[PDB]
């Protein structure tokens, strides 16, 4: 099964920079969402969930088809809460009806990472909407109550190795969990992209507690939390080494995250040899906007 990137007709870097800018300006404007976290974190999660349905074995799922717009995927219990990100992106799509849904969802994640002071994430256009019958079934996104061996095996389906997994998980510096969405009680939250997920794993005094949904999570007195799958990264000796690396090298974390996140958002897509090079968008701050 082959999905060939097809550039939206006549569009070029400047068109997509305009879409980036509209997303970034709305991120600035709609600042009260989720107790003043803003929409950044949920847009990153949305980009990951529309990509994380991919299966390397048959090239089903993945970001290309934009299938999150269909009820089966929109209503996946694993996607609870992401409707907020979809609703955020609705006026963007109305202003720019030419961008494909997969391009918009993935660009939302890139824009959020960069605007939250994260690394530059190169981004490629050309995802094409596919029909409702191409929507992947529920159950392809990962469980949080599991251990390191589960995480490692899960991410093999996405063609990610240990370093790529530990880098991607650093996005859990962002935002919070919400009991009503996922059965996990949120702790201290931020909307600035840093390597503090790794520092928190290594430096906090973690206690294994039960939350009000009767699920186990790791909590600290500082008010931070970790899922069992997060904490597995310091229980497994191979993951632990990489956690320590990223805790001690911000730039390395940024560079590895940027590569893994672009890869995640591009899995499943065949780019023609003459496709445009990846775009690196300027932030609002870099543009003086
Ligand atoms: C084993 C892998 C993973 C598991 C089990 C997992 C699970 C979860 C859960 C349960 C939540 C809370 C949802 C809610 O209650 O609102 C969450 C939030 C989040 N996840 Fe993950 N996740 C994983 C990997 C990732 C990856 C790879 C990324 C992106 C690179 C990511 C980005 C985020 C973000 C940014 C949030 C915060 C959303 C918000 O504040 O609304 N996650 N994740």
């Amino acid at each position: 099964l082959v999905h060939v990137a097809s550039v939206e007709k006549g569009r070029s870097y400047e068109d997509f920079q305009k879409v980036y800018n509209a997303i970034a300006l709305k991120l600035r404007e709609d600042d009260e969402y989720d107790n003043y976290i803003g929409y950044g974190p949920v847009l990153v999660r949305l980009a990951w969930h529309i990509s994380g349905t991919w299966d390397k074995h048959d090239n089903t799922g993945g970001s290309y088809g934009g299938t999150y717009r269909f009820k089966k995927e929109f209503n996946d219990p694993s996607n609870a809460g992401l409707q907020n990100g979809f609703k955020f992106l609705e006026p963007i799509h109305k202003e720019f009806p030419w961008i494909s849904s997969g391009d918009l969802f993935s660009l939302g994640g890139v824009t959020a990472v960069q605007e939250m002071q994260g690394p530059k994430i190169p981004w490629r256009c050309g995802r094409v909407d596919t029909p409702e019958d191409t929507t992947p079934d529920n159950g392809r996104l990962p469980d949080a109550d599991k251990d390191a061996g589960y995480v490692r095996t899960f991410f093999q389906r996405l063609n990610m190795n240990d370093r790529e997994v530990v880098a991607l998980m650093g996005a859990h510096a962002l935002g919070k969990t919400h009991l009503k969405n996922s059965g996990y009680e949120g702790g201290g939250a931020n909307n600035v992209f840093t390597n503090e997920f790794y520092l928190n794993l290594l430096n906090e005094d973690w206690k294994l507690e039960k939350n009000d949904a009767n699920n186990e999570q790791w909590d600290s007195k500082s008010g931070y939390m970790m899922l069992p799958t997060d904490y597995s990264l310091i229980q497994d000796p191979k993951y632990l080494s990489i956690v320590k690396e990223y805790a001690n090298d911000q730039d390395k974390f940024f560079k590895d995250f940027s590569k893994a996140f672009e890869k995640l958002l591009e899995n499943g897509i065949t780019f023609p040899k003459d496709a445009p090079s990846p775009f690196i968008f300027k932030t609002l701050e870099e543009q003086g906007l």
